[PDB]
Parts: structure tokens; sequence; C-alpha cells
């Protein structure tokens, strides 16, 4: 559960934080609205693990695997078992058009998987809107009873390093690895005023990736509901945003600021971008 | 109100945050448990003001003025009117043994003051415990109906610069200006194991000042209730902590980590410590 009376932490011995020493000198570690930007060196995972285990935290992971993308699930789940929220309760939700193609992956204790079938829609429009629509319906269903936080990711990926409770907060986005060093005029936001996703050239904090976002169930139900309704307006107006639900996600997080932002450690592509010195760990990566 | 459905922010034009430029290179701006440490240069006050005004935020300030300390109230309130939460709804609660000695200070719109009398206790023990006891009783009374956040400060102080919604969070402490550069063995925590406030030599994140703490009403009612009960145990055991309620506040915030920590900008003494280059603004200061 979240925000509930929480017991005292036990005695712990760790290095004293030093007020007059920055934790990173090469990157921004806090937004202008005082949300942490999560990089290696910003968190002590031992303290955070204690805090979240004392709250009996359950994390849901949602992933959509449609048509040939089912091929990606075996590595995705195997690597999640090695690196995602180890030590905590996890519930994976795999949305697919092919229930029988889901691989039988062995899970650690406290971890479960549900397979949810999707309707194989006739119209590409309903396909484009499907993820936001489905996440928001289950949010008001199983998710509210079953998990405290939801993480929504793409399947054509693998975990290579720790992804844990440091990311948990009411609402988070992740810096897209193609744009974290770019000026805002270069961001690929929707630029046509006729779209609900429109953001003007002089606005924008970050370009967030559609492949990794999440939050508390309530906040994820708000975001996905908003993006789905906005996409439905655009479809009625005969316009499709340049980057589909990612365009809507960016308009949402511009107007409703995330309470944590994840660094590109959490969403990377080594084939296209290599391993820059500013990335001390590559945690969740494109499969080539 | 807090955590309630919040409307979208309006269009705003401001400088793009740059991911590859730290906001401060001379100080730590985030704790190891990912709480922001609030310094000048870490926040855009325009964004935060919008967020908190859209939530119709009311901030209560509590201050105790006993015996000759009533003399400090005129400057304390006059300077609060110039610098504390301007633009937002404020309710000052002045706890005093001398209701008639409270100065008639002119308040801006949306700002009110209540005078609450204290019992002039016979025993110094009940005096030492009085602030935590009284704050926690009103927390379960007027505060829960009347304000969203509570800030609890000492009266022998003056505001010299902005103190605003950047500080608001479920639970905050402030770095004591005497210790922000010290190692933990130097912190004046209670060191006797017989006291409820005991902290061992190898433990401790920061030394927090008893003169400036706060949070949501629920979290402040938890902290003050805990410190009052712990002080009552110590009194039954015939021990008084070295720094009274400040010792208990430190034991509390060690075991229950604050969600924001305020830099010594927010609690300073220029007579004793000058104006170091690391302090870009001196916001709330000892009266000499």
């Amino acid at each position: 559960a979240i925000g509930e009376f929480m017991v005292s932490l036990p005695r712990m011995v760790y290095p004293q934080p030093k007020v007059l020493t920055p934790c990173r000198k090469d990157v921004l570690v806090v937004t202008p609205w005082l949300a942490p930007i999560v990089w290696e060196g910003t968190f002590n995972i031992d303290i955070l693990n204690e805090q979240f285990r004392l709250q009996n935290t359950t994390i849901g992971l949602t992933v959509f695997a449609i048509k040939k993308y089912v091929a990606f699930l075996k590595l995705f789940l195997e690597t999640a078992e090695k690196h995602f929220m180890v030590g905590h309760r996890v519930h994976y939700y795999v949305f697919t058009d092919q229930p029988a193609a889901v691989p039988r992956v062995t899970l650690g204790t406290g971890r479960q998987l549900s397979v949810l079938e999707v309707r194989a829609y006739k119209r590409w429009q309903d396909v484009s809107m499907r993820r936001m629509e489905m996440i928001s319906d289950f949010c008001e269903r199983r998710f509210l009873s079953e998990v405290d936080y939801l993480v929504c990711v793409d399947v054509d990926m693998e975990f290579r390093d720790h992804v844990g409770v440091e990311i948990l907060t009411p609402l988070f986005g992740t810096l897209h690895p193609g744009f974290y060093g770019s000026s805002r005029e270069a961001f690929t936001y929707e630029r046509r005023p006729q779209s609900q996703a429109y953001i003007p050239k002089d606005e924008g904090d970050f370009y967030y990736g559609g492949a990794f976002f999440g939050g508390s169930v309530q906040e994820v139900q708000r975001l996905t509901r908003a993006c789905h309704q906005a996409m439905m307006v655009d479809q009625a107006n005969g316009i499709e945003a340049v980057w589909h639900d990612e365009s809507h996600l960016n308009k949402y997080l511009l107007r409703h600021k995330p309470t944590k932002v994840l660094s590109p450690e959490y969403l990377w592509d080594q084939q296209l971008l290599g391993w820059p010195a500013v990335l001390r760990k590559l945690r969740f990566t494109a499969v080539p």
C-alpha cells in the first residue's frame, strides 16, 4: 500500500551524505519542480529497499506483445526476473493477441504472471489507441485491487542492470535516449495546432519516451484515460499525432509534471548510441 | 487540499532545463533516499506557485511566544508578511501565555491570525514537552479542518528573503546551520542509550534544527505525537535529552526520512556564521 502509516526503519550503517559534495557533477539530478532525476549515484538502494518492503509494495508491469512481437517475450521476462524489483512483490500483465505463444518463464517467489487477451481490432486507429485504452480499463479493474504501482514498458527490450524501487513515485516519465541532450525546438513533439497533442516551439521540459512510464495506479489511470480521450478527439478530427501515444504522453507530462524523471539509463539503445561516459549503467535496452 | 485531482497547468514560457548541466556544482541537491535538498537554483518558483495555487493550498504557521519572547512577535510577523508564502492562503497560530501582548500586525488578503493561550505550567518538564504536546492536539483539532500543511518555527527570528511553496511536502526537516558541514560523530544528537532520543555514533544523515520543521497535517501530527510520547517515557525514566525536543525530532527523522530537506538558507545565524559563498540567499535568520 502507499501513504499508509509506516513503521520506523531499523538501525542501518552507511556512509554519511556530505552536504558540500554534489552527488553528480556532470548531470542535472533534480527538475525545476523539485522532482528527482534518477541516475546512478543519486540513491542508496539499501535505504529505499527498506522503505518499500516495510510498506509491503506490489509492482505491476504491463507489456503488450502483438503479432511477431511475441518473439521478444522470452528474453524480456527472463531478464526482468534477473533485474526488475528483485526482493519485492511483482505481477506481470502480458497483453497479447496470442495467449498460446507466451513462453513458460520460471518466476522467483512472490512474482506472478497473468496473460490478458486483446481484441485483434480491424482498424489501425483502434490498434494505435489500444494500449492507453486497455491500460486505463484494467486500472479501474484488477490493478486497483492487486498492485500499488504500475510500470508500462515496450517488449522489444531487455534488462541488463538493476531497475528497482528508486523509480517508484506517484507519476514518472523517462528521458528518451535520442533527445536528452537536445534543445526543445529539436524535440519531436506534435507541432500541428489541430492536434490535442500540440506543443508550441517555445514550450517543453523534456522529451519523454513512450516505452517506459508509470506511477501509482490512480495516477496511471488518470494519464492513460487522458491520452485515450485525447486520441479519440484527434481521430474524430481526422489527425494522427506524429508519434502516436508517445505524443499524447508528452503533452500530458508537460501539463501534469512527473514526480520523478528517470534518466536514459532506464531507456537506451546501445546499437544506435553506444555507451557514453555519462551513463554509468545501461539498465533497460533495445534488442538489436 | 493535497493529492486531489489537479487541473492542467497553463502554457508557460521559461528556460529549458538542461539535463547535462548540474543545477549546483558546490552542494548536494538530493538525499540518498531521493528527497530534494532545497537550495537557491534548484527550483523554478513560477512553476511551483502555479501547482500549489491550482490546489488551493492553505499553509498554517505555528509559533510559540512565552514570557519575554513576546517581544519578538512584531518583527517575526511583519517580516513573514513580506516573505512567507506570499500569494497563498496563510493562517498564523500564535501560542502564548500573554494574549494581550500580541502586536496588531496588518495582514495581506487571504491571511489570518489566531491567538491560542497556553497553560503556564508549574513544572519545567511540562514546559519542555509543551510545544510537541500542543502542536499534536491542535493537529487533531483545528489544523485538520483549516490548513493543508503546517510549518512550526521559533519566534526569535526574522524572514529576510523568500520562503515559499518550494518547502511544501509530506514531511520536511531543515539543516541546522551549525552542522551542515560537520561529520556525524560531531552532531549533538542524544548519545545516552537510556534516552528514547539515543542515536549511536555511527548513525545519522543530518543534524536537523528544532527551529524549523513541518509537513502535511497528518505527518506533523505523527511526528509531534511520537516526540511527545518519547519525551514522556524519558521523563518517567528520569532523563532529559541534551537538546530537548530537537533531540527527539532528530531521532524521529532518522527513522522516518523526510520527503524534502531544507538547506541552511532556511535557518541561519549571520552573527555567528557570516554569509558564506555557498549561501546564495539568507531567508530566515536569528535576531541578534
